[PDB]
């Protein structure tokens, strides 16, 4: 069995391996990549997502979010309190604000430090899940706006046919704001490229060991556990790696800078935090060994969870049994 110790992985494609996106993602799991939950990519040399980030600053931020958070400094839940729109040139300035600025610090180990003691008591303003893409159309390598889409998936591995679209999102960080621990909707790959700024750390654990975690996250949010048997799904629980190692629970790091792609895979738990200000592209996608593990999601049908449309035939053609339920819970 490759990489047994499921160990982050990463990877240096040429521009001849850059070509072919499903090939290099079945390469890299012939390798044992997916047993972390998480990969790093490095473009090669030759490669490039556009031409200059000079002229994004006119994007609009169409609600921003405040991550307020409330707990103690390992174990914490955040909220997202709707802010006024203001645009990516508004929002940079923010971000690099004396209010919120990243600190002063030696290297990355030192700020991760910074934010697992200090996070709890600032709330940052993130700039998530704006539909849109910075890629150029005319990179054609990676270019997560052309990558096949799960509805043709589904089709080729199923043969149904169904509804729904499948389009990139943008993040534009600054430090703190942070992804709490989640898989993705009907537990997903997804692709993550940092287009320019600060780093971004995340933490993963392997897909064989998510229930680890689950359990220690229903131990650690009781009422919450009690109000939803899926309430990850919700994306607002926090625990930090001193927690997680005080509790047995595998888990690896790793810190994505600009110009590097992070893949997660299907049913690897992921979290983390933005060092100051970024601009970052994800999105979704699937394979043909993803459909096993669709089928076998947990879904939040207390109404926390809303999402998309495109996850309605998902659930439908993979989950028909818990569809009523789940539809239930989405009106
Ligand atoms: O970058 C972020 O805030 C969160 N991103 C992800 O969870 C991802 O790409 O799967
Ligand atoms: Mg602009
Ligand atoms: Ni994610
Ligand atoms: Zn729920």
């Amino acid at each position: 069995a490759q990489n047994p110790n499921c160990n982050i992985m990463i990877f240096h494609p040429t521009k001849e391996e850059f070509n072919d996106f499903d090939k290099y993602i079945a390469y890299m799991e012939s390798q044992g990549a997916h047993r972390a939950g998480l990969a790093k990519i490095i473009p090669p040399k030759e490669w490039k997502a556009r031409e200059t980030y000079d002229n994004i600053s006119e994007i609009l931020i169409a609600t921003p979010l405040q991550q307020v958070a409330s707990g103690r400094a390992g174990v914490f839940t955040q909220y997202h309190k709707k802010k006024k729109a203001m645009t990516v040139g508004e929002y940079r300035h923010l971000a690099n604000s004396k209010k919120y600025q990243t600190p002063p610090h030696q290297n990355f180990e030192d700020l991760e430090r910074k934010y697992w003691k200090n996070r709890i008591y600032n709330s940052p303003i993130y700039g998530a899940d704006i539909s849109g893409s910075l890629f150029d159309e005319n990179t054609k390598q990676w270019n997560l706006g052309h990558l096949g889409t799960i509805q043709d998936l589904l089709e080729k591995e199923c043969g149904v046919v169904i509804e729904g679209v499948n389009t990139p999102y943008l993040y534009f960080g600054m430090w703190k704001t942070t992804f709490a621990w989640h898989t993705e909707d009907m537990d997903l790959y997804s692709i993550n490229y940092l287009h320019l700024g600060e780093p971004k750390t995340w933490y993963v654990v392997p897909p064989e060991h998510g229930q680890r975690l689950e359990r220690l996250a229903r131990e650690l949010f009781p009422g919450s556990s009690r109000g939803c048997g899926a309430f990850l799904r919700h994306k607002v629980a926090l625990i930090s790696p001193t927690v997680l190692k005080e509790n047995g629970i595998p888990f690896n790091r790793i810190t994505q800078e600009a110009g590097e792609f992070m893949v997660t895979f299907p049913y690897g738990y992921h979290a983390g935090f933005n060092h100051g200000f970024n601009c970052a592209e994800a999105i979704n996608f699937a394979t043909p060994r993803w459909i096993d593990y669709g089928k076998m999601a947990s879904q939040c049908s207390c109404g926390e969870a809303r999402v998309t449309f495109s996850m309605d035939a998902f659930v439908r053609i993979l989950q028909p049994e818990r569809y009523d339920l789940w539809k239930r819970g989405q009106d």
